[PDB]
């Protein structure tokens, strides 16, 4: 026969991983919501925890 | 009665060759395809030959 590519055994190959990124762009910013006050901060930091003020 | 050109020999002439150029302009460049990566290089250079990676 031949040297015959049909005989000699063919390897396979690989390369490292690559991170995919799912895309639906999330912005809807900037808008409401924004602009933290000091008051909702008075909700934010302890002490005197929730529930919410008035 | 005359020198009578029919009596006299007319030569012929030639000049060297000139290269023709077939024209259908091939560009469709630049575009995909472009921009070789390093990975398809990992296919490119030996060792660890084909067939192709994943």
């Amino acid at each position: 026969a031949y040297t015959k590519i049909s005989d000699v055994i063919v390897p396979e190959l690989f390369n490292p991983y690559v991170i995919n990124t799912t895309t639906q762009l999330s912005a809807f910013f900037q808008s409401g919501i924004a602009a933290t006050d000091d008051e909702l901060n008075a909700l934010a930091k302890k002490a005197g925890g929730g529930s919410t003020l008035n």
